[PDB]
């Protein structure tokens, strides 16, 4: 799953930016969008550097798909996508990469063990 | 500490869940409940597969009680609370089970170390 | 990144919060305060204990600097803040540390490894 807290007020999320994250973080991971999970939170109390300009943190959970080379080119395009749709510049914005064992996620009453 | 977030609406949560959520993982991890928390968000804009029909991310961090067996077992007693409850499918369902080192998790002004 | 999630209302957290978390944990992870970022969530359905009386789940996630003693010395720093300006007991207070592999921490369009 992706997950993005940001102060930006919701009406300034774009309509489609779920199916635009879904998608591009497919095609990025190379995991069918059935797969995607993706979740925004705006209107957030945060601050970066002590500042309230926009900014964002995220994580990223997969299970695999997750490397030094890899996530250099998922911030890439999340930065890219949070500074185009968002507003939001890429240096006011941190995201976490966990790499998750498969028999710690839990899915359709089992896990993916 | 058990979170989920779900796009479930508020008024859809029924009375008792967070007390039920406590009560039932106090008796599957073996810990006594005045240790659980718990931690519910509807609302929320979330996408899983692309589709907006009801889903949930949720997190369970616990100090050991976490491993394959385990966490089939905590997967199928909160896919069906969150199914029986919240009417949340179990394949749009995804938890994070992390076990945490005991000297990593602060408590009264201290860790568990 | 510094993460509270409290029941504790909006209209009870004081002017100047983040500022001084922001200002604190600069000065106790020894890192410039233009890199700390800290989100407050207040107004959460919680429950510690089972119980819905004040309480706070949060997260602190770094490039080093977590360790035994400097958990414990966070903890301490913390929870003094949240008993002192949020009016939450320390023993209803969560903190869950996180040692960032810089690999696996995004930002500026690249990640800090």
């Amino acid at each position: 799953a992706f997950i993005v807290n940001t102060n930006v007020p919701r009406a300034s999320v774009p309509d489609g930016f779920l199916s635009e994250l879904t998608q591009q973080l497919a095609q990025a991971t190379g995991k069918p969008p059935q797969y995607i999970a993706v979740h925004v939170v705006p209107d957030q109390l945060m601050a970066f550097g002590g500042s309230s300009e926009p900014c964002a943190l995220c994580s990223l959970h997969s299970i695999g798909k997750i490397g030094g080379a890899q996530n250099r080119s998922y911030s890439k395009l999340l930065c890219g996508l949070l500074a185009e749709r968002l507003r939001i510049s890429p240096d006011r914005v941190y995201i976490n990469y966990y790499d998750m064992n498969a028999a710690n996620v839990g899915w359709n009453n089992s896990t993916f063990a």
